[PDB]
């Protein structure tokens, strides 16, 4: 298989949030059939970011979901061509993010190119004030939609002081493999748990780890 029990990934991100432009690079590794991955991320342009890195965390990896044998794995079936995704996210206090992503396989390694654009984050809110403390575990509902998948997520960003800032996003995943070559799964869910492992220098260096497991709804 093109997706081995050990896989490395590289990512390049360009983005802007409230007009602040930035660039990130990441590299990491994981076990795609165990649903575990780790990534080391550097803000190489525009740092230190004037907003919480937490809002970028989920734009940095769908090949590393543990799928039971009975649930078709849309993402692992997509190679060698790979897949793309597009995401729209809204925070309850006004922020809106659009993200587009391309996933390819180059010299046996996964390569991600991502574009992030966020607007209307309140200057007094926890994101622009950098008063966030990582994400709670959450669950994505996955639905088949015209040869691809559509995912729905309600999320909770922990805030300093004990509260949560809520957001939700919808993602459409599309294969670059000609339709008709992939067994489509039915409705299912994906449990996610993303933790910040380490960070340095005003959040311009970040290490994160994610565990993701698909299951029946």
């Amino acid at each position: 298989p093109l997706i081995k029990e050990n896989m490395r990934m590289k990512v390049v991100m360009e983005g802007s949030v409230n007009g602040h432009q930035f660039k990130c690079t990441g590299e990491g590794e994981g076990r795609p059939y165990e649903g575990v991955q780790t990534m080391r991320i550097k803000v190489i342009e525009g740092g230190p970011l004037p907003f919480a890195f937490d809002i970028l965390a989920t734009s940095f990896s769908r090949t590393f979901i543990k799928y039971p044998a009975d649930i078709p794995d849309f993402f692992k079936q997509s190679f060698p061509e790979g897949f793309t995704w597009e995401r729209v996210t809204r925070y309850e206090d006004g922020g809106v993010v659009t993200v587009t992503q391309d996933t390819s396989l180059e010299d046996g390694e996964l390569v991600y190119n991502v574009k992030v654009r966020g607007v209307n984050f309140p200057s007094n809110g926890p994101v622009m004030q950098k008063k966030t403390k990582g994400w709670e575990a959450d669950t994505e509902m996955m639905y088949p939609a015209d040869g691809g998948l559509r995912g729905y997520l309600d999320r909770a960003l922990k805030v300093d002081g004990g509260g949560h800032l809520h957001c939700n996003f919808v993602t459409t995943y599309r294969s670059k493999k000609t339709v008709g070559d992939i067994k489509m799964p039915g409705v299912h869910a994906v449990d996610h748990r993303l933790e910040r492992i380490e960070e340095s220098d005003n959040e311009t260096y970040v290490v994160q780890r994610e565990v993701a497991v698909a299951k029946y709804s």
